[PDB]
This record gives structure tokens, C-alpha cells and sequence, in this order.
């Protein structure tokens, strides 16, 4: 007792412990407890961080307050160093005989308490070369006998994966949970605890600072538990507020300081728009029709959900955008959203959905149950997700994969999370869910018979909802049809693969110049509607690169300058040179 | 009335210590209540609070607030689930039932089985009705379970194996919270193996995980939401009279769930699609939360009666539900409103008003 | 990293639990973020608050070295608890976090140097700063709820190609200080884009610098004749293509004449048909001259005709000529729908999931080669 335990009345007289609030019925329990005449011992289990110490080391602080019944009065709890007890035990009996001497203390008292921390911990204290003599057993017969009085503190699985194994030492103790507190609760907590660190970190936080912390911390953490992570919100807005006044920043802690903390802690495009943020937004359509020519509705729909879910009118629990984007092959489906990826500078989650064929693949996405071979895994979906939680998640070609994994993507729409074999669940409310698919191609592209050819403007809609089920559809946010590419479109899309070439050349240090009417040529000779731009990409590069490779291997640009390429009429044929 | 309660409700100790343990805690709790001295004897109600606080199960509490919150809670879900009455009454029925003591013998609170056409609440019934009692919700979507081999998902890898320490995820939340409610979403798109360990929990109320330790489900409402048998009462008949579909959504389900696990549900609660005023109705549901959203950013709305009348009109879809209607009002209203709070007039100031012309049926806007 | 050092600044001095976690792949420089972090205290260039503290770093192997005899591990971890405690004024950086969940004593197994520490953590008594990669977070670290909720999760993310110029740029005086060799501004530059476009398998920090050291390292080997040179863009190119299986600068040599004559080389080993090896000679052209597709593979050909026309001799023979491998697969064995797991392998949780798959590792083990699939409307 001189130097094993610390005595928590002498800390609650010294103010060493954080003042316990609430927890009433938890209390009165516990003091229940330790008024039983045989195993007056309450085990204070549950979740990780709700104030299971907070309750053990409070019940002191109100003892030394002397807000407590008048039986638990001039009781001294003491919290147990099992480090510094088990420090000089090297020889055989030290730590038995240092525990019975502490216990006939603890016993000779008859007011003291035993608060054991992570009491799941002794289960053993050492068997070193030896059998189950340590402290698992020393405390067994004390406590069916009723002499002292010990609190334990556990989680949840800590509790049920050691303590529970030793039936014996189970039966000794009172199962006390410590469940999560409500709203009221918490922000009630902090107020009586926030005066403590507006002194340690000499700031003022605003009442409306603090219901905001407790509200973001609840819908935008799902990491810890809410006394916990809603004080730790306060404390690094705390010390983020205290670094400030180096440029003398002293005053309270708004709103946005909360928000800001929030943001930076779960990753989130938070903080209202702002700055320039409002900027990028305001031209994203733009910088995305200069890429991606036609097709702008498409570029509509992204940039509107994009600018929901920053101006704080998304969803509730959503992702940003579920969209099912469907059309003829090369007519910039997957472009589209890898350049919204490179425009938002956010990283951008590509998935082939055709490597997930057959049902069984749903593994590779989610993970192996426990006790496979490859549970250590996890899957890659939620992994990815959970690595890049502001992302845009790309899935190429969701019609090739078996039809029943869309049943995942069906509550990730609906709830935007996603459970891996861990139990941990990916947060898919902050990223951009677009699926690429080829659906109504064949159905579109088909000759009717009879003397008058019908609309098949809906044929498209009919295969898509034959395809996926009416409740997978119900989720989308909107299915973009895309259309082909028109001729215009595809000169516009000439000049961008030009643009690109020119680059490559520049790379090389060489220069190119095509001629308009060259352009128009090249437009006109490898425009194919069922094909949309991919033979374009072919019959530029067939046409200028091939003439330019041989040009620049061997000798006429090696180093070269600028590439001559014009058209003459006689032959439809292109110039070159140095 | 300590030995039989605490046989019933108690499950981890032996008889001998477990009922010594009620009395004592009885005790010190009859001692701890003279602070006004009202050293009494220990009546039966004494023992019954005492047993039920160890169990962690309600008590008797036909006098307390929560008799009033079972008294409102239809109400007080109907005003957030419009139509579809039934369910809601059936929940609140089993709710009532257990709380009245007039319960079942160890099964748990409730175990239905709701199906019907998609978008229609009834995952929202649950969750709200997780919401209005505050008690814990168990969410397991049931397509994460396609494989047979999940089950050890659920209920732990076999001792000897590397998943084994991590303990399955049902059994320790069912642990973690005796009293709540469990939903499973989809359960027709899990394997079809999965369904036996639904079948045990249904009839016996407990569960064995890989520690062959026992969950304890007598205290937990079971409710399971599927959209099995929607293809048929959809479907359209080849004739000049349509039939209802129902005899084939019944012969749907019970392809899809043997006899046995049938006859261990307590209803099925077959979901109606929504009508027009039902329609109308989560037209306003919605609005207000987006009221609730704009008001988060300072921004008060007004739309009135005839612009919520062309809204239900444009997205009303028998065939999805109320699901349409959350993309309606977010194209027409979030979209205007998004660029005025981004880069326009509703930066730090509210006041929108949205009204309907009957010219071009359009929408307006402004300070 | 300044703004990753303000995040853990701020973390190390909140009131609780006021360790940082430094989480991130591996390379992206989180060991090296925080000795950073230590250098700058050093030479001052940090906030006034964390002026005038020393970090150490916590070594695992000497604390265990010898810890026979129960206690002596304990009664160590607590003396070095009792220093730090004292010094009031030190950060303990782990920089293998998820290593400290167990410190021996298997009987019972619980007294580790994790639960040791808790108890000090929570009570905002010391500061620590943590360590780990990604994969070993979420497996071994995470796991325990209580030691996880006493660290602040800072995601340490991989640098951008002007961040990754910049740390070159900074590094370069100990490479060359050690190497005796110079590095030119437009070769770390081309290091830099070249590691990000050829090099799949490490993060920009930890690879550009690959480039950087292998190239001053091999720089150092030229002078076997005195080649004393500083490092050009070329010797970078050399490096990279080392990885990468082809060169892109030195084409400059009898590579020329090999493309040159390769359809004649062919052509004397293919008659008629020469349409095939046009095309193919056209393809490698453009690859090899820099005008190919960027994302895509050199060339996708799908030839067909009748049997024995040289279908299948003329990609071999090409093998022969450019000197190298053929990854041969024959469409014929994957006739049937299951059988694409050969090629990419098992999902997790099935039998030959620990195997892989065919074609993607013989993709790996060969960057550059040329793929056959045999008779593909067999499959
Ligand atoms: N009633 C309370 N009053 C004030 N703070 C509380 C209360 N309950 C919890 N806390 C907060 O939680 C922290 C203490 O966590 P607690 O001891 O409850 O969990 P724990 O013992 O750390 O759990 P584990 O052993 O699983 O880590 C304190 O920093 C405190 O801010
Ligand atoms: N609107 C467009 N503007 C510019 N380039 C386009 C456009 N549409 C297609 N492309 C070209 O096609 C390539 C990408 O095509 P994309 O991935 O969009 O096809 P897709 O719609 O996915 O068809 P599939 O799924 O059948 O491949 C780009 O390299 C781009 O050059
Ligand atoms: N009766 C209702 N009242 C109000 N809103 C409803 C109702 N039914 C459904 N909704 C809307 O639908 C959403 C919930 O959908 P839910 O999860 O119930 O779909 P579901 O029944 O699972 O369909 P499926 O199983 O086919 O996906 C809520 O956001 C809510 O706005
Ligand atoms: N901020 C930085 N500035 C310059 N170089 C850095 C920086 N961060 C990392 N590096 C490079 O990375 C190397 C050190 O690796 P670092 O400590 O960053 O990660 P690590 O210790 O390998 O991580 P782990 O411990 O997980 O393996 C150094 O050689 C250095 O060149
Ligand atoms: N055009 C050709 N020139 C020279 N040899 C040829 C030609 N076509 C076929 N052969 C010979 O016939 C054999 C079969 O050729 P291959 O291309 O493999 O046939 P397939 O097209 O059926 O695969 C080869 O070994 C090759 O030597």
C-alpha cells in the first residue's frame, strides 16, 4: 500500500481526478454492490472509453466531495500498480509474498477499496517455471469470504475472452455495464468538465461549440464511443486554439474551430466551402466539358451531387453520388469520371467489376469469413474505402459481374456502409459511387422489321431493368444514358488526341503543326457511329504516329523540329518534314 | 420467487450462488434504502426489480414513464411511417405483450418477417421503432452473407482456427445488448444455410457461439426485411383481367423459406405500395428534413401547398415507392438552392421562397 | 509535411491522450516525418511549445534483451516509465507501435508493455509518438480498443511529384557527399516522373530516392576506368529501365538497327503475310519511340485465318528476335466460364487462393515479353 497503490482520495483532495457527472444509477449500483455481505466486488464492464475509469476514480471524487451515501464515508479506494508490484519479483515468492502482505493490509483496514484497472489482467502474474500460483488465485478466497472490497474495470471483449474463462474468479465479481450515454448526456459532461481545459489550454468554448462538437462527433466518427471522442474533439480544439496565439489568436472556440477539428480528424470536406473551394466547384463543370466533349449532363449530374454534398444538403447516410452511367462503347464513360477524380485532386478507387464473374468472388471484396485461409487479408473494397474514405469509387463494367454481388453495392447505396469479416464497417458517405456499364447498347443497335420503324428509344431502359433488380435501380441517384459521339464531337475529340500526340512529340522536343483541312480529313475518315472514339485514337495514331516514329527513329527528326503535316486534294494524302 | 427468477433470467452461475447473490443484493439494496429509514422487509417486487436489474431484462413498469412511451409509441410511429398500419401495430403489440409479462415462454420479443415492394418503410419501421423505445439497433445486411461458409461470420470460427479468438459478430452484439432491436436486412439474399441458425434463435430464444457460450435473445426483437415475392404481385398477367399475385408471392416465400421456418415467424407482414395522399404525405416528411438541413446553415424555407401538390404529381412511382420522391425534391429544390448557398443570393441569409406557376409549372426562388 | 507536423504538433500538446499516431504506407517517410520532426527541434524551427523537447526513440529488442526472471522486464519498462515521467518534458516515439502488444510471459500473457502503458496514456501523464503502416494498424494494432483509443490517428498520405522533387532536392548533399557524384536538376526531375510512370510497387518518397541512390551508387561504379560524370538524365534512364525492362534513351544504339531490320529479320523466317509483320514492326516502333499509348499495352493484336498460315510461328519467331519471353497460353484449357480463376486466382477463403494467378504473375515476373493466347475462340 505504501508504493503499489495510488490513493484516489488523496488525488480527489489534490484534485487529481477529472469530477464524475451523471452516472447515477451506474453509482448507486456499484454502492449496491459493495454493501453485499459475501463478494462485494463490482466488475465495471463495457465499451471502451464511456467512463468505466471515470466511474471508478468519480466514486472517490465524491467520497472526497462526501456526496455519497453515509456507508461508503471515509472509504479510501486505491487503484492498483500491477507493473510496479510485479517489478522485484525475480526470486521464488517476492510477488506472493509482497501480494498476501498488501492483502492483510487491504484486510486490517476493513474501509479500504481495491480499484483494479484492466482487472482482466489477473489471470496471471507470473508462473515463471511454475504452475496457476500467481494472483489469480492469491485474491480467490479473500473475496468469497466478504474481508475486502474490489472494483474491476473490462471491456467488453477483453472480459469475455479472459476473464470469463476462469469460472471461479467469474463468479467472485458483479457484472456492471456502462453503456454508451445519449446526446444529453454528454453534452451535460462536458459542460461540467470543459472548465478544466479552458484552464490547461486557456480558451472559451461557447455552448453552441460544444452541442456541435457532440452532434458532428456522433454523425461523422464512427471510430470510438461518445464521452470519449466528444472530449476529444474539445481537447484538440483545445490545443489547435491554444497554438494560435502565436499570432495572439486569444479568444473563445467558435463553431467553425469545432467543425475544423472535425474535418481534420475523420477526413471530411468539411469547414464550409470557402476560400477558393467555392471557386473549384463553381468551374468544375467547365474544366470537365473541356475534357470530356458531349456528354454534359452526364457532367451535370456529378457536379450537382458533388456541390449537394458540399453545401450541406446531401444525404443523411449516403454516398455522395450513386450513379449508373450506360452507353456505347468510346464514348467516354470511364473518362468522365476519371478526370471529375483528377479535377477534384482526390484519389480515385478503379474497380473491374469483370474480375468478379463469378458469385464466390464476393470474398475478394469483403474478405474470407474467420477460420479461412485468407481472412488476414480483409477485402479490398472496404479496405480501399476505409484507406481513401474522400474518394470517387469506380466501377467499370458492373452488367460482367455475377448477378448477385450487386447485393452489396445494394445496402452500400442504401446506408453507405459496408462491413468487412473484421466487423469493421467502411464509411462510403463521402465518396462518389459511378458505375459504368454497356447495358442498352445491343438492345438500342437493332434493325426493326416491317414497314414502319419503331421507337426504340426505350429499349435501353427495358435491358437495364431487366438487368438489375428493381430494388438495386431504386438506389441510384440517376442513370446518365449517355449517346453516341457526333461528328463535331469527334473533331473536338481529334484535336484533343492531337493535343495529346503534341505533347508526347514535346516530350521528345519536337514540335507538330497539323493543317485544318488536314483535321477534317482525319474527322471524316475515321468517324464510325457504332464505335464511338476509340477508332479515331486508331486512325491518328496509324496516320501521324507511324510516319513520325519512322521520322524520328531514323534520323530525319532525331532531335528534330517542327513535323509539317498538310493535305493535298489529288490523293487525300499528308505532307511531312523537317 | 429469487430461486425461480433467478433459474429463469440468470443463465451464467449456478442455482446455489445464484440465488444467494439475488438475496444479498436484495439486502444491501433494502439496507442502502433507509438514508429516509425505510428499513423494510423484502417484498416480492423488491426481488423481482433486483433480479431483473441483474438480468439486464424491464421489469414491471406499468406505472413508470415507459408505460406511456408503450401507451404513444403507434402514434408516435405512425407520424413517421404513413400507411402500412398493420406492422406497426403488430410491433407494438409484441412489445406490449413482453413488457406485459404476458410474453413468450424464451423466445424472443418479436420475430417478423416483413416483405413487399422496395422503397416502402420497412426498414424505416425499424428504425424508428429503434429510435422511440431508444434501445440499441442491430443492423446485419444479409447480402454480405452470400456463401454458406459465412455462418462462421456470425457465430465465430470452430476452436482451432484462426478466426477464432474474434468470437462471431451476432452472438457478441446480441451479448453486448440483451435488449434491442436486431434487424436483418435482405435474409433472401443470404445463403439459404444461414437461415437454420434463424431457425434455432426463433424457437429457443438462444444461440451457441464458438465459446459455446449461449446468447441470450429472449429480450430482443427480431425483425427481418425482404423483398421476396414482389417480382410475381408486379408481374402483369397475359389477359384481358389481371389477377392478384399475392398467392404467388405466398408460394414465393415459401420456395424461398422451408415449412418449419415459417411456422417459427410470429406474422408476416405483407407491405402495401403507397397510395397518392401516402404519397403527399412523405412529400412533407421529406421537406421538413430538408427544412431541418437548410436551418442547420441558417437558411428558413417556404414551399407552398400547390408547389408540394406538383412535386407528389412528378414523382409519384407506384412501383418504387417513396424512394422517388427523395430524388424529385433534391433535383428540384436542392439544386437551385445549392448554387444560392454556394455561389449566390442564400449565403448567410434565407427567406426562399418556392411557388408554382400553372403557365410552365415552374418553381420559385429569391430572397 | 508541414501541415501533417502542425497536426502532430497539435495532437502532442492536448490535455489527453495526446499521442499521435503516425499511420501510412510504407516509404512515405512517417519514421522519417517524425526524426524530422527531432531535427527541427534541433535546429529550432518548430512552435514555441514543443522548443526545447527531446524525443527518443524506444528500441524493443534491447528492452527485452535478458528479461528472464519475472520482473525484470517490468521492473525495466517501469524505470523507463519513471525517467520519462520525471523528465516531464520528453516524447517516446515507437516506431513500431503495433509491436508493443506483447512483451513475453505467455503464461496468463496479459502484463505486456501495452497494459503497462495505458494507465499513463489515458491520464495525459506522457506523450508518445506512434508508428505503423496501414495493413498492421487495422490487424494488430486496432484490435485492442483501449490502446487504440489513447493514440490520435494522423494519416501520413503519399507526397505529390513536386513534394517528392523537393525532398530530392533537399536529400541530394548526403547522396552526393556519399557517392562523390552530382546530380542535375533536370535529372532528379526525370527521376521523379519516370519512378511515378515505370515503378508499380513502392510510394513516391521511398522509390524516386531508390532512383536517386541506385543511380549515384552505379555512378560510383563507372569510374572502374575514372568515368567521373555527374549524374545525367540518361544514368537516371539507365536505372529506371533497369525495373522497368526497357530503355528509352538508348535506343540511340544497335537497338536502332534491331527495329530497322526486325520485319526483314522476320520476313526471312515468315513469307507472305507480311501485312502481320508491318503492323507488329509499326507497334514496337511506336512504343519504343515514345508515341505509344501511355496506359496500355504496347500492342493488341487479334489475328485470324486459316490454319497454318503462320499464325502462331510469326509471334514466336518475333519472341526470338526482340530476345524476349513468350507467355504462351492456350485458350483451348480455359474452355470453360470457372476457369478465369487460373488466371487470376481463388478469391480468399477457397482452396488455391494462397497460389495466385497464372497470368498475372507471369506478368509480374515478366514486365517485358510478348502474351499468345493460342486459339482464343476456344475459350
Ligand atoms: N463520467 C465521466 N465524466 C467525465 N469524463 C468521462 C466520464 N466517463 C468517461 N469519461 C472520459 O473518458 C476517459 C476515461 O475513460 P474510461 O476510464 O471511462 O475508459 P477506459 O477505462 O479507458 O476503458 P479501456 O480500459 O477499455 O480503455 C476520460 O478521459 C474522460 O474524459
Ligand atoms: N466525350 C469524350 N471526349 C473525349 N474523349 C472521349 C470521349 N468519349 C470517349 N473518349 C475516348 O475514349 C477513351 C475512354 O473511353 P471510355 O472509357 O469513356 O469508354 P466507355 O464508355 O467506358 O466504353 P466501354 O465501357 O465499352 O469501354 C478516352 O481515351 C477518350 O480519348
Ligand atoms: N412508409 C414510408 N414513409 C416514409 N418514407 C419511406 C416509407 N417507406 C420508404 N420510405 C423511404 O425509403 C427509405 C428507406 O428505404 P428502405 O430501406 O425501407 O427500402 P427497402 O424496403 O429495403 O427496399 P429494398 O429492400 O427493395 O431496397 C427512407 O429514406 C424513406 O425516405
Ligand atoms: N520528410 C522527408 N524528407 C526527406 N526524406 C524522407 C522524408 N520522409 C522519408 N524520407 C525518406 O525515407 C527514408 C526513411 O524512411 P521513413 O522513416 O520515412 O519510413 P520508414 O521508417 O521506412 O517506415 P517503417 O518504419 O514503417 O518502415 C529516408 O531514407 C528518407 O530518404
Ligand atoms: N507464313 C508462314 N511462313 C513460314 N512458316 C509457316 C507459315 N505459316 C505456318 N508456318 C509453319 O507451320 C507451323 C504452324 O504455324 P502456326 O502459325 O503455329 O499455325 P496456326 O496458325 O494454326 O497456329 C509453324 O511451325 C510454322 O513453321
Amino acid at each position: 500500500m505504501e508504493n503499489f497503490t495510488t490513493n484516489l482520495n488523496q488525488l480527489a483532495r489534490v484534485g487529481g481526478i477529472d469530477p464524475l457527472i451523471g452516472r447515477e444509477k451506474e453509482l448507486e449500483r456499484a454502492i449496491q454492490v459493495l454493501c453485499r455481505r459475501r463478494k462485494n466486488n463490482p466488475l465495471l464492464v463495457g465499451e471502451s472509453g464511456v467512463g468505466k475509469t471515470a466511474i471508478a476514480e468519480g466514486l472517490a471524487w465524491r467520497i472526497v466531495q462526501g456526496d455519497v451515501p453515509e456507508v461508503m464515508a471515509d472509504c479510501t479506494i486505491y487503484s492498483l500498480d500491477i507493473g510496479s508490484l510485479l517489478a522485484g519479483t525475480k526470486y521464488r515468492g517476492d510477488f506472493e509474498k509482497r501480494f498476501k502482505a498488501l492483502l492483510k493490509q487491504l484486510e486490517q483496514d476493513t474501509n479500504s477499496i481495491l480499484f483494479i484497472d484492466e482487472i482482466h489482467t489477473i489471470i496471471g502474474a507470473g508462473a515463471a517455471s511454475g504452475g496457476q500460483v500467481d494472483a489469480a488465485n492469491l485474491i480467490k478466497p479473500l473475496l468469497s469470504s466478504g474481508k475486502i472490497r474490489v472494483i474491476g474495470s473490462t471491456t467488453y471483449q477483453e472480459f469475455s475472452n479472459i476473464f470469463e474463462k476462469d469460472r471461479a474468479l467469474a463468479r467472485r465479481f458483479q457484472k456492471i455495464d456502462i453503456t454508451e450515454p445519449s446526446i444529453e448526456e454528454t453534452v451535460q459532461i462536458i459542460n461540467g468538465l470543459k472548465p478544466k481545459y479552458e484552464a490547461h489550454h486557456d480558451v472559451r468554448y461557447t455552448a453552441k461549440a460544444v452541442r456541435a462538437a457532440v452532434e458532428l462527433a456522433v454523425k461523422y466518427i464512427n471510430d470510438r464511443h461518445l464521452p470519449d471522442k466528444a472530449i476529444d474533439v474539445i481537447d484538440e480544439a483545445g490545443a489547435r486554439a491554444r497554438l494560435m496565439p502565436v499570432s495572439k489568436r486569444k479568444k473563445t472556440v467558435n463553431v467553425a474551430d469545432i467543425e475544423s477539428v472535425v474535418a481534420r480528424i475523420a477526413r471530411i470536406p468539411e469547414k464550409s466551402v470557402s476560400q477558393s473551394d467555392r471557386d473549384t466547384l463553381k468551374n468544375l463543370g467547365d474544366r470537365l466539358k473541356m475534357l470530356v466533349f458531349g456528354q454534359d449532363k452526364a457532367i451535370e449530374a456529378l457536379t450537382e451531387a458533388i456541390k449537394m454534398a458540399r453545401a450541406g444538403l446531401g444525404h443523411e447516410h449516403k454516398p455522395v453520388g450513386s450513379f449508373l452511367f450506360a452507353g456505347p462503347t468510346g464514348v467516354g464513360k470511364t473518362e468522365v469520371t476519371v478526370q471529375l477524380s483528377k479535377a477534384l485532386g482526390i484519389e480515385l478507387l478503379r474497380f473491374d467489376m469483370s474480375e468478379y464473374m463469378e458469385r464466390h468472388t464476393v470474398s475478394r471484396l469483403i474478405g474470407a469469413p474467420p477460420g479461412y485461409v485468407g481472412f488476414d487479408q480483409g477485402g479490398l473494397l472496404t479496405d480501399a474505402v476505409i484507406k481513401h474514405p474522400h474518394a470517387v469509387l469506380l466501377l467499370d463494367e458492373i452488367e460482367k459481374a455475377h448477378p448477385d454481388v450487386f447485393n452489396i453495392l445494394l445496402q452500400v447505396m442504401d446506408n453507405g456502409t459496408l462491413t468487412d469479416n473484421n466487423g469493421r464497417k467502411a464509411d462510403f458517405r463521402n465518396v462518389v459511387l459511378v458505375m459504368t456499364t454497356n447495358a442498352g447498347v445491343r438492345e438500342t443497335e437493332r434493325k426493326s422489321i416491317g414497314l414502319i420503324h419503331q421507337d426504340n428509344s426505350t429499349d435501353a431502359m427495358e435491358e437495364i431493368k431487366k438487368i438489375f433488380t428493381p430494388e438495386f435501380r431504386n438506389r441510384l441517384d440517376n442513370i446518365i444514358w449517355f449517346d453516341h459521339l457526333s461528328t463535331d464531337v469527334i473533331h473536338q475529340v481529334v484535336d484533343k488526341f492531337i493535343v495529346e500526340l503534341q505533347v508526347q512529340l514535346d516530350q521528345k522536343g519536337v514540335s507538330l503543326e497539323v493543317s485544318q483541312e488536314a483535321r477534317n480529313w482525319l474527322a471524316e475518315k475515321g468517324y464510325d457511329r457504332a464505335m464511338g472514339a476509340r477508332p479515331m485514337a486508331r486512325v491518328i495514331q496509324d496516320n501521324l504516329k507511324k510516319p513520325l516514329a519512322n521520322e524520328l527513329l531514323f534520323g530525319s527528326l532525331v532531335d528534330g523540329g517542327q513535323v509539317t503535316v498538310a493535305l493535298d486534294k489529288e490523293k487525300n494524302e499528308l505532307t511531312y518534314g523537317f
